[PDB]
């Protein structure tokens, strides 16, 4: 069942903010690799003396890339006089986050009905406050609470093309319209040392209900309509687990993978694979000959032999459950450390029902099986 | 005149090493933007638990991109037991360099006859030692001395496709052969607060001879054959200077620009300009209508009206001196801060004579003039 126990009104995923060393180069790599458009900016050219922030958009998915300038530039500023466009930004936290964890997701942003209320309620139910609700230009309100490790859950809300006050639109010869068909964030997954408490903490302050060898135990938390999915993994050892390997290279808990829905996974993967070796993203090694042999018996009704074989061409993995089918594939790590990666997905069956077709639990032993 | 006063035998530029936050994304941006090939690597996959280093090559130009992993990975190592492939690497210095200056050049590497001797001699003539000569796998010897700010002059020497011991070749489906025609480093320029002492210091320890409004005073230091060019600028104020603007955003002295020679500047600029908005590098605003009108009188004999107008198409600036002509164009800053940039050049007239045609001093008042 889905209890619908949300403690405050949640709408949709709103954006993912990466904390980087140099925002410019990462966005520009991400843009070309993922087919994402340069749509907004906040930096020196827009009067921001604190941080450089660049927004990539594709359909409704928004990726934000941020880095700190020399503190010397804003040394005359105080919070009340700040030129930062994201009031929660902190030079030390960012440099500290980036030193300890490397390129990674700092904030999972969700749009809510009233972020002020979202923050209060959440903190009343045990959330660790990170940034208090700030009202920007009397139009947008943001707040932040701790999610897991140094990742924050960011609440955004609008009085109601615009990202945020202070961000300028790139509407231009500077924003080419790349688009490899990716459209929205499906899920955002965290790696933590202990699942239970992570779950109890997060479920405790949001009201998100459990949508709930491998080397992992996982659980999925979700909003009332199940359109915000926030899964969490923990490792398991002795008889290494790949979640532990993440925790060691990441220096503790963080965001593991960003599942990005595509309106056509075949075109998305043609386009992304054309660019792997030329500035884009590499993909995990393709499953076997045989794995494409066993899909013939199990996805039949979903997929004609033609649509199948072309999964074999693009290294797409398939899985299924009573509610539907799902097409997925995984990138290699996005940066230097073997930590955060990206998943490209498309769900068949089920607006459509959030979480349609599972998350590929099936694929594990059915890749395996083909070797 | 050129005195030929080198204190030790110098051969050619050998490589430029950038210190980055995340080496992976910068190399991958640089590769696509500049038409440079992924040729070698040293990282976790090659057994390097200390740093991730990725080599871009184009003709003879080598760009190296390096970043630190979590120190936790090599906590059991001591210098004698290190898995670093570049023995001079230091986790703190790198993170400290990167925090203070942001994306930038850490090392200007020159190949010498004997780096051990190069280091001793230089330190005997007043160089500030940075890293002592280390012999790698009984084949290559590197040493480092301070150049200016936190930039080091790196001496490399071979017992004699290989970069260095410990670097693996990417010879593969992983190293696509991009090539927009860039072939070698022409010059490497530093911005410092005071020109005199910088010059006296550097000229003092190398023996490099002086090959020697704007808002700057500059001087060019050069090797015996004048194939290694190491120019230095200082600012001038009151009656801001753009060198001062660099010094403020960079947090002091550093490397200003990398002049990259192309075997065909028109093809290099077609290819680079195709990619500006799609993961590549942006170029400074093109000079006027009129500037292309005045080239008609002054480059005539060098360039037919056809070859000229196509400078106007690509925003290429031209300049000249008795020894020859030179074609040049400048990128916008390569990273977040308005600091380091790249120059694309091609020299006509003058093997060819190092420094043929000047550095574009002429272009300054002749851009100006066209506005
Ligand atoms: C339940 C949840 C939402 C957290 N979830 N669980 C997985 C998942 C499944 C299996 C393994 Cl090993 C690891 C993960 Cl993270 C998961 C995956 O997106 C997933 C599915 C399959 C595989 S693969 C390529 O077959 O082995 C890898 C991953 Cl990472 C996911 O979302
Ligand atoms: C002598 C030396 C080797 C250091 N050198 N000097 C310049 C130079 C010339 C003029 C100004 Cl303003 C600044 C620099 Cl750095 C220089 C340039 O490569 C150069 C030439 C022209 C212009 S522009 C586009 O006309 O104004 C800008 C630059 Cl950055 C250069 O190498
Ligand atoms: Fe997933
Ligand atoms: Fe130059």
């Amino acid at each position: 069942k889905n209890p619908k126990s949300d403690k405050f009104k949640v709408k949709r995923f709103h954006h993912i903010e990466f904390w980087c060393g140099d925002a410019t180069n990462v966005a520009r790599r991400f843009s070309w690799g993922l087919g994402m458009r340069f749509s907004a900016k906040s930096d020196l050219s827009t009067g921001n003396m604190v941080h450089a922030s660049y927004l990539l958009t594709s359909g409704d998915l928004r990726f934000l890339f941020t880095a700190p300038y020399s503190p010397s530039l804003s040394a005359g500023e105080i919070k009340p006089t700040t030129t930062a466009s994201i009031p929660s930004f902190d030079h030390g936290s960012c440099r500290s986050f980036f030193s300890s964890h490397g390129l990674g997701v700092r904030a999972v942003a969700i749009e809510v009905e009233d972020a002020e209320s979202a923050f209060s309620i959440s903190v009343a139910n045990g959330a660790i406050p990170s940034s208090p609700p700030i009202v920007l230009n009397e139009a947008v309100t943001i707040a932040e609470v701790k999610l897991y490790g140094d990742v924050v859950l960011r609440y955004v809300s609008y009085k109601a093309s615009e990202f945020l006050p202070g961000f300028e639109r790139v509407e231009d010869a500077s924003s080419f319209p790349l688009d490899y068909g990716i459209r929205r964030l499906d899920h955002a997954v965290g790696n933590v040392p202990e699942l239970g408490p992570a779950l109890t903490y997060v479920a405790g302050f949001t009201g998100f209900h459990q949508f709930a060898e491998s080397g992992l135990n996982s659980a999925v938390l979700a909003s009332n309509d199940e359109m915000v999915l926030l899964p969490i993994n923990e490792p398991v050892h002795g008889t290494k687990s790949q979640i532990q390997t993440y925790l060691e290279h990441n220096e503790g808990a963080g965001l593991q993978h960003l599942a990005l829905m595509s309106e056509d996974i075949f075109r998305t993967l043609r386009e992304m694979r054309k660019r792997s070796s030329i500035g884009g993203f590499d993909f995990m090694p393709s499953p076997p000959p045989t794995y494409y042999q066993n899909l013939k018996k199990r996805v039949g009704d979903v997929l004609s032999d033609d649509q199948i074989k072309e999964c074999e061409e693009l290294g797409i993995l398939v899985d299924r459950d009573d509610q539907g089918t799902l097409l997925q594939i995984f990138t290699k790590p996005l940066g230097d450390r073997p930590t955060i990666f990206i998943e490209i997905i498309q769900r068949v069956g089920c607006y459509q029902s959030g979480g349609c077709g599972g998350f590929g639990k099936g694929n594990f032993s059915e890749l395996f099986k083909s070797i």
